[PDB]
């Protein structure tokens, strides 16, 4: 029994995706009519039963109830799917991405406070705390240091939260999150914390998909970034704390070679005092840079729904 | 670009999949991969751009939150769809199906009250509901009428909304949905009032998505039907009520030949003293007949998730 292919059900796929309709959006119709094709075509292919259909559509219902499509999405390769593409574009045009980028993720919130040249990130909240000074260079893109770059850091706490989206609502607005305008030496630097590796929602629609799949829903300790400054396409990208167990094997498949660095503890009083904090701490350094425009447009940024606070 | 056919992209859907991964449920791996690389190679052939691809991200949040993927579903012709593949199998096993099936739609509600040969479904709450007097008989697959068949009927009032289900404020649980058991005659009998057709909610995603192809969100008025009975396979169908605009241009594209019927109206007194109403009313006779089980099997059933109260 084979229907797809018979002209009932190819006239009723273009009714269906108004195609024949004068209202609407010719490209969302174009783009509805080659989703649908293709799901019609799949239900028959792989013989897909009402009672399964059902379960998936249920499914669909509870991963937008849970405001997880975002998280689902990463984990199913699509984000990282959009930055192949995007590199693939950039070496069609010549551009050498020395820098590279890597996922946003769905927790960035706009609003955070900013300053120049340092910010301490954390409130101090966190009792596990591991004390972190991540600092270094933006370069424009000819090589030099460039002053008034923006900066923008955010990142989880030990237990793996990030501000906004903590369930233990333990955290402040902003907790991790700053925007460092970079000073006169095009150096950005801040105090935070070492943050623990984030893991899926255990009892939510994203994790429970990927147990189906045989899948962990875990990410290795991470630091986020967006780096913009005038002349120049915005840097989207993260660096991996080099040592986590899931830096090969992140379920968001973010890890890139060039992101991944390491945390050097230092313990001897002469550098805790240079670096005046209270005690042992590790250090991180990452320098990044930056892509001129190209003629006067970033064909790369990504407006995308982003919490803003 | 074209990367879709790389030895790189074709890996990462497997990869992403789990179908390296020796835990999890292989039916799903096998899904999850054909959609995957439909809707990978999807983005490269309509080059959908990440901004394309955020907002259709978002709208899938947006859909779950409002629990409308079930009111989408059948807009897009999903529902209708796998109707026509039961019809295509039945037709194959030469089952001819005498009452047509249609969709079941996503407001059934389980638990309603049950009584022998008649009741009256609507607890006179509708200002405007306007008296329906519904009968008709249940055939067997032989032609024989049916005594003990169990028909189910649930239906909108004057405004289309349906009890527990109602935007506006409760309505009496069960409020126009009943369950018959056919008389010795095989007859059903309720009185009820003329449902109004039903209209997708104007601010919910599935019409935000069904004006971008230029669609309207309407449904003709209608009464949904289950019927069951020893020996025969579950039917589901409804009628659509005669005149009704959207009789043929029902966005849920459930309305067959054969399920269109006239409610006749009555106004003189002989009518309605007989029917014992308290004044004019209306009148559909609808019969059903049923088909036998395939091999001791209902090969039709679809287990669904549904409101049980
Ligand atoms: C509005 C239009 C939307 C159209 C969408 C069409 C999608 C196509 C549908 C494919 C559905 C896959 C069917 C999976 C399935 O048959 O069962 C999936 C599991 C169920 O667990 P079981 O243990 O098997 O249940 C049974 C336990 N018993 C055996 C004891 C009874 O549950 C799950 O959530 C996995 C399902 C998630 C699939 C979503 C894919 C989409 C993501 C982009
Ligand atoms: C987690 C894995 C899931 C992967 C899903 C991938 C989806 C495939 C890609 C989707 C591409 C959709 C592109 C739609 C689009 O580019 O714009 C869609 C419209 C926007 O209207 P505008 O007027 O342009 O808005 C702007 C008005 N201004 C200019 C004044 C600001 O909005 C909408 O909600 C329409 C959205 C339709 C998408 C639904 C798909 C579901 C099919 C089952
Ligand atoms: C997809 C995703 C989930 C959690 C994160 O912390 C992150 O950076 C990305
Ligand atoms: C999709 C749909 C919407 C409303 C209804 O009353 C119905 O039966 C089906
Ligand atoms: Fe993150
Ligand atoms: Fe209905």
């Amino acid at each position: 029994v084979k229907i797809f292919n018979t002209q009932d059900v190819q006239d009723f796929l273009r009714v269906a995706s108004g195609l024949e309709q004068e209202g609407g959006n010719p490209r969302v119709k174009q783009i509805i009519h080659r989703v649908l094709s293709d799901l019609y075509k799949a239900i028959e292919d792989l013989n897909i039963t009402s009672d399964e259909y059902w379960a998936g559509v249920a499914y669909l219902n509870q991963l937008g109830a849970n405001q997880e499509a975002g998280l689902l999405s990463p984990g199913l390769g699509f984000d990282h799917y959009l930055d192949m593409r995007m590199d693939a574009e950039d070496a069609a045009l010549g551009i050498e991405n020395a820098t590279p980028r890597t996922i946003e993720g769905p927790l960035y919130v706009a609003g955070a406070p900013e300053s120049v040249g340092y910010a301490r990130m954390d409130d101090g909240s966190d009792p596990n705390g591991h004390t972190l000074i991540l600092h270094g260079t933006i370069f424009d893109a000819d090589g030099k240091p460039l002053p008034n770059a923006k900066v923008e850091i955010w990142h989880a706490n030990t237990k793996g939260f990030y501000s906004h989206f903590d369930p233990t609502g333990e955290q402040q607005a902003f907790n991790m999150r700053r925007s460092i305008i970079t000073d006169e030496n095009g150096q950005y630097r801040v105090r935070t914390i070492l943050p623990a590796g984030y893991g899926c929602p255990p009892e939510g629609p994203t994790q429970q998909l990927l147990n189906q799949l045989g899948r962990h829903g875990n990410r290795p300790a991470h630091i986020h970034y967006f780096v913009s400054a005038d002349g120049h396409r915005k840097l989207t990208t993260q660096i991996n704390v080099a040592g986590d167990p899931y830096t090969y094997d992140d379920f968001a498949y973010a890890t890139r070679e060039g992101l991944v660095v390491d945390a050097v503890e230092h313990t001897d009083p002469e550098a805790i005092k240079a670096n005046d904090v209270e005690g042992p701490f590790a250090e991180m350094v990452f320098d990044l840079k930056l892509t001129r425009l190209v003629d006067g447009v970033d064909n790369q940024v990504v407006d995308r729904p982003r919490l803003a606070v």
